[PDB]
C-alpha cells in the first residue's frame, strides 16, 4: 500500500539509510537494490577484505631477478605466493568484483550509471586490474595500488572520511607552509650559530644537514643525541635547543593540531549538513507520497492511517480509538486536522526520539519456545551470564597462573575452560533464537560476542579434529569475551563518561583508523617496490647495529607493514630513514620518510586526536542532557 | 573629588586591577598600597628573580663530604658558591623579602593581615628561610624548597594557575586511576602471554618487570627495542604490541588529554567568573560612591559630571554641551535622568569597549619637541623603521655569510651592524620621549624592543670597555629585534589567525610555562639531593654507554635542570631512569621518574596543549566577530 510504503520510508528516515532513486519502475529498481543490499553485504565484505589481503600475501618483486631465491638473507616471514597460484585468486576476486561494479545499472540508469564519477572510476580501476591479471597471467608496478584504491572506494565510511580529509587539506597545506618557514629559519640561525665550533661534526653538510637535524629535532626523535657535541663544548649551548624545542613543540606543533582540529570539525559539520539533507530527501519523498492533492498538507483521515502504520509497523506509540479523533478535535478546538510537509518531518522525528523503539521483524509453533523466550528476557538471565563470567574469570586466572607456576593441574583446569566455551555457545544459540537474528545483530555487544563465539567454535572443530600450546593460546585469548564486565564500571558516576566515550570510540574511530591503515598499505607497496635491497652486507652492518636489530625489516610486505607501524609510533624513525638513505646513496630517498611523517603524523594522527576529543566532549554533553 | 575618585575606579574596572579595601582611612591605605605597587614592582621582580636564581648557583651538597673536591669527576659546569659568599646573598634577598612580606599590614589590618592565609604562609616560609640562613651562617635540606615555594606564591599569575591545577587535580586523579587499571591488566595479559617463550629475557622479573616495560611502551619510548626478542621469535607477536600501542596511545592517551582539557576549561570559567566578580566589586564601590542618597540611582546633574570626568580623565567619548542635556531629555522623552547600579556598570563597560582609549598621562616647554612628536607620530616613521630593518637584515645575512665564507670583510660589515644598533637606540630614545614612558610600556612590542635595546647598550659599554667572538655572537643574536617584521604576515588572510594566536600565546602561556618550570626546579633540588653519586666508575660505564654520553649529567643543579628538560621532551628518558635505578640499587628509585612523568607529562603538558588550542579557537572567533 502507499501508506505502508510511506511508513517504511519514515523508519528509513529514522534509521537513516541512503538511496537516491525517484513509480512502478522504482519498485523493480527497489527490489533490485535491496537484493544487492543483503547478499553482497556479507558475500562481498568477505570479497574485498580477501582481495585487499592478496596484496600482503603477494609474491615480492625483487625476488624475481637475481640472486639467491627465497632465503633468510633479506629477511621475510610470510608465505608469499607464486604466479600460477596468484592468477587464480586475482581472477576470482576480480570476477565477483566485476559483477558487483556493473550491478548498480540494474537499479540506476544506463547513462546515469555511466555518468556517475563513482561508477566510472570504479570501472576504470576494474579494467586496470583486469589487464593486470591478464599480464600476470601471461608471465605489475601498479597492480596493488588499484587493490587498495579499489578497496577505499568500496566502503562509504572510508569514502566520506577521505572527502573530509580533502576539505581540510587546503588550510592544512597553509599551516604546513608556515611550518616549513619555521624549520628553514631555525636551520639557518642554528647553522650560522654553530659555524666555527665543534658542532661542525654535526653541521658538516652545513645548511643541508642542519635542516635535516633540526627537522628530526623538531620531531624530538633525537633530542639528547643530536646536540650532545655542542653541550660538550659549552653549557650555554643548551639554551638554544631548549628554546627551540620549547617554541617548536609547545608553540608550533600544538597549533598545527589546532588547525587540523578546526578544519576537521568544519568538514564534519558540512558532512552531517548534507546528511540531514538526504534524510530530508527521504521524508519529503514520503510525505510527497501521502499528499495526493499536491496542496502540501495531509488530512486527519489520511494521517490516522499513517500514524497507524507507524505505530503498527515500526514502533510502539499509542492506540487509535474514537478518542483518537476526539483527542484530535479536542486538542485542536478547530475542525481542520491538516499537517504540512515541514511539520510532518518534525512528527517523524519526534516519533523518532520518544515513541521510537524499532520492533522485532516462521511456519512454526511458539508452543515449545514461549517459555525460553520469556525466561531469557528476564534480567535473572543477565545475572546468570554475569555470574558465569565472574567464576569463569577466576578459573582462567587459576589455570594460566598454573602455566606460570608450571604445575600440571593446568590441563584439568583447561578442560573446564573448554566447557566454559560451551556455556557461551549455549548463551549464543539461545539468545539468537529467543531474540531473532536481526535483533541479535542490532547491538554491538551481541555482534562482537557472536563472532567471538564463532571463532571459539571454529577453534573447537579445529582443536578436536587436528591432534596445550595448540589449545591454551587458542582459548585463553577469548577471555576478552569477559571484557563486557567492564560495562559494570559505567554504574560508577566517576567513570561513566570515560568508559562510554571509549565504548563509542571503538566504532567511530574505525573509519579514520582504516583510512590511516590504507595510507600505510600504499606506502608499503611503495617501499617494497623501491627498497628491495637488503650493497647488502657492507651497507647493512655499517648502516645500523642495534638499529639493524630494529632494521631487519622492510624487505617483505609484512616487514614493511610493521616497520611502518614503528614509523607510526614515531620512536627512532630516523634510523630507518637515515640507514635507508646511506643504503640507496643519495638524499632524494628521505622524501619517503619526510613525506610519510607529514601525511600521517601531522595530518591523520592530529585528525584522530581531534576526533577522540570531540567524542568525549559530546559524551559529557549527553550526560549533561539526561538530567 | 568624589566624582574624580569614582571615574578613577571606573578606569580601574576597565583596565582591571585588583585590591580589596573598604573612607579617609582608606585614603592613607590607598597611598600606601600604591607606593608598594610602583617601586616594589621592579625593585622586587629583580629581587625574587635573583633569589630564585640563588638555588641553581648554590653550592652542592654531596661535595661537602669526601672524596676529591671540585673536579671534572662527577661532571658539573656552573660556578657554584661558598658558604661565606652564600650567606651574604641569602641575607640580602631575605631582608628585602622580609620588608615586603610585612609591608601589607600598612594598608590592611593587623588581625586582617595575620588572619590572611596568604600572608601567614608567606611569613612561615619567611621564618623557615631566616632560620636556614642562620644555620648556613653558623656552619640545608629544605632551604631551596622554600625558595621555589616563596617564588611561586610571589606572583599572582602563577598563584591562580596553581589554583586552577588544584581544581582539575581531582578528576585528573580519577583518570589516572583508570589508566593504572589499563597498565596493570595489559601487563598481566602480556606477561601470561610471553610466559614459556624467548621473551623470558625481557619479562624476567615477571609481572614486576613486565609492568615496567609495558609502562615504558605506554610512553612509546621503547617501541621497537622492547619487543624485538618476541618479534624475532614469531612474526605474529607484533599483532599484540601494535594492538596495545594502538589502544593505549590513540584511545587512552587522547582521552586522558580530553579529561585534563575539560577540567581546565571548567576551572578557567570559574576563575574568570570570580574575576568578573571582583570587577563588579570595584564598579559597585564606585557607583556606591556617587549615589549619595542610597536610593540606588544617579541623577542627570550627577552623571553629567561623572561621564564628564570619564571623557576628560580616561578616554575620548564626546563633548558635553547644552545639547548634552537637550540630547538627554530629547532622547528620553521623559524628565527623569536616573541610572541604577546595574546599568551604570553596563555604561562603564560600553564606554570600556567603544569610547575607551586610555589617554596619555613636566616643568618644561613643548617648544623644541612638538615637531619630533608630530613627525614621529606620522606613519612615515613606521615605514622608516620598517625599511631600516629590511636593509639591516640584508646586512646581517651578508656579514654572517662572510663568517661562514670565512672571508675577512666580515668586520667591515660588523662595524655597520654596531652602527645599526645605534640606529635602534635612537629609535628607542626618540620613541620613549615622543610617546612617554608609560605609553611606551603599554604595548608588548615596545616593552620587548625596549629591553632588547638595553641589552644592546649594556652590550656596547661592555664590548667597547673590555678589549669578534666577543662581538659577533653578542650582536648578531639581536637580529631577533627584526622579528617584528613577522607581523607583516598578518596582512595575509591565510596566516592572520596563526601569527595572531602565536603572538598572544607568547604571553598567555608564560604562567603555565613558569609553573611547569617551577615543578622542574623542585624536582631538580630533589634529584641533586638524592643522586649526588656520579659505585661511580663501575656502575657508570656499565650503566650506560651512549646513554652515559647522554648521562654525564644530574650531578649539578644545572645538569639536573637540562636533564629534566630532556625528560620533559620525553625522548630516551628510560635510560636516565633505568641507569639511576641500577645506580642506587633498589627499584624504589624509579618513583622519581614515574612520578615526574605523571605530574608533568600527563597533567601539565596536557594542560598547555589544551590552552594553546583554546587560544587559537578564541582567535578564530574574534576574526569571525570583526566582520
Ligand atoms: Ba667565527
Ligand atoms: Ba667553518
Ligand atoms: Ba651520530
Ligand atoms: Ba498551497
Ligand atoms: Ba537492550
Ligand atoms: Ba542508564
Ligand atoms: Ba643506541
Ligand atoms: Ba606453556
Ligand atoms: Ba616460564
Ligand atoms: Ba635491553
Ligand atoms: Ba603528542
Ligand atoms: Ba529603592
Ligand atoms: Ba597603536
Ligand atoms: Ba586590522
Ligand atoms: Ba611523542
Ligand atoms: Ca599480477
Ligand atoms: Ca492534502
Ligand atoms: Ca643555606
Ligand atoms: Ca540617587
Ligand atoms: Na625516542
Amino acid at each position: 500500500q502507499k501508506a505502508a510504503a510511506l511508513v517504511d520510508l519514515a523508519e528509513d528516515g529514522i534509521g537513516l539509510p541512503v538511496e537516491i532513486l525517484d513509480f512502478g519502475e522504482s519498485a523493480r529498481y527497489y527490489f533490485i537494490f535491496t537484493r544487492l543490499d543483503l547478499i553482497w553485504s556479507l558475500n562481498y565484505f568477505a570479497l574485498l577484505f580477501l582481495n585487499f589481503f592478496e596484496q600482503p600475501l603477494w609474491c615480492e618483486k625483487n625476488p624475481k631477478p637475481s640472486c639467491k631465491d627465497r632465503d633468510y638473507y633479506y629477511l621475510g616471514e610470510l608465505p608469499y605466493l607464486t604466479n600460477a597460484e596468484s592468477i587464480i585468486y586475482e581472477v576470482i576476486t576480480l570476477a565477483i568484483l566485476l559483477v558487483h561494479t556493473f550491478f548498480p545499472i540494474s537499479y540506476e540508469g544506463s547513462r546515469i550509471f555511466w555518468t556517475s564519477r563513482l561508477n566510472l572510476v570504479k570501472v576504470a580501476c576494474v579494467v586496470i586490474l583486469f589487464v593486470d591479471v591478464l599480464v600476470d597471467f601471461l608471465y605489475f608496478r601498479i597492480a596493488p595500488y588499484v587493490r587498495v584504491i579499489i578497496f577505499i572506494l568500496s566502503i562509504r565510511e572510508l569514502r566520506d572520511t577521505l572527502v573530509l580529509l580533502s576539505g581540510m587539506l587546503g588550510t592544512y597545506l597553509n599551516i604546513l607552509a608556515l611550518w616549513m618557514l619555521f624549520l628553514l629559519f631555525a636551520s639557518w640561525i642554528a647553522f650560522v650559530m654553530f659555524e666555527d665550533t665543534q658542532q661542525g661534526l654535526t653541521v658538516f653538510t652545513s645548511y643541508g644537514a642542519t635542516l635535516y637535524q633540526m627537522f628530526i629535532l623538531f620531531t624530538t626523535a633525537n633530542n639528547p643525541d643530536v646536540w650532545i657535541p655542542a653541550y660538550k663544548s659549552s653549557r650555554w649551548s643548551s639554551v638554544f635547543f631548549v628554546l627551540y624545542v620549547l617554541i617548536g613543540v609547545y608553540f608550533v606543533t600544538n597549533l598545527i593540531l589546532a588547525v587540523v582540529y578546526d578544519s576537521f570539525k568544519e568538514q564534519l559539520a558540512k558532512q552531517v549538513s548534507g546528511m540531514d539533507q538526504m534524510k530530508r530527501r527521504m521524508l519529503e519523498k514520503a510525505f510527497g507520497l501521502i499528499d495526493s492533492d499536491k496542496n502540501g498538507e495531509i488530512d486527519k483521515n489520511q494521517c490516522i492511517k499513517l500514524f497507524e502504520q507507524l505505530t503498527n509497523y515500526r514502533t510502539l506509540p499509542k492506540i487509535s480509538k474514537e478518542e483518537f479523533g476526539l483527542i484530535f478535535d479536542e486538542l485542536d478546538d478547530t475542525r481542520d486536522f491538516k499537517i504540512n510537509k515541514d511539520e510532518f518531518a518534525d512528527l517523524c522525528q519526534a516519533i523518532a526520539l520518544r515513541f521510537q523503539k524499532e520492533e522485532v521483524p516462521q511456519i512454526y509453533h511458539s508452543a515449545l519456545s514461549q517459555q525460553l523466550r520469556a525466561f531469557v528476557r528476564s534480567p535473572n538471565f543477565g545475572y546468570a551470564i554475569s555470574f558465569i563470567l565472574i567464576i569463569n574469570f577466576i578459573a582462567v586466572v587459576v589455570e594460566t597462573t598454573l602455566d606460570i607456576e608450571e604445575s600440571s593441574a593446568q590441563k584439568p583446569w583447561q578442560v573446564a575452560e573448554f566447557v566454559f566455551g560451551w556455556i557461551y555457545v549455549l548463551e549464543m544459540a539461545l539468545k539468537i533464537y529467543t531474540y531473532g537474528f536481526e535483533n541479535y545483530w542490532r547491538e554491538g555487544a551481541n555482534r562482537f560476542d557472536f563472532l567471538v563465539t564463532w571463532v571459539i567454535v571454529i577453534g573447537e572443530t579445529a582443536t578436536f579434529i587436528t591432534p596445550f600450546s595448540n589449545g591454551e593460546w587458542i582459548r585463553y585469548l577469548l577471555l576478552a569475551r569477559m571484557l563486557r564486565l567492564i560495562r559494570l564500571l559505567m554504574n560508577v558516576q566517576r567513570y561513566r563518561a570515560f568508559i562510554a566515550t571509549f565504548i563509542t570510540l571503538i566504532p567511530s574511530l574505525m573509519p579514520y583508523l582504516g583510512t590511516i591503515f590504507c595510507v600505510l598499505c600504499i606506502y608499503c607497496s611503495i617501499g617494497v617496490q623501491v627498497f628491495g635491497g637488503l650493497g647488502n652486507k657492507k651497507l647493512f652492518e655499517t648502516e645500523l647495529a642495534e638499529d639493524d636489530y630494529l632494521l631487519f625489516n622492510f624487505n617483505d610486505y609484512p616487514n614493511g607493514m610493521v616497520t611502518l607501524f614503528n614509523l607510526l609510533v614515531v620512536n627512532n624513525w630516523q634510523v630507518w630513514m637515515e640507514s635507508y638513505k646511506d643504503l640507496t646513496g643519495t638524499w632524494w630517498s628521505i622524501t619517503y620518510f619526510v613525506s610519510f611523517y607529514v601525511i600521517t603524523i601531522l595530518l591523520l594522527l592530529n585528525l584522530v586526536v581531534a576526533f577522540v576529543l570531540e567524542a568525549f566532549f559530546t559524551e559529557l554533553d549527553l550526560e549533561e542532557e539526561e538530567k
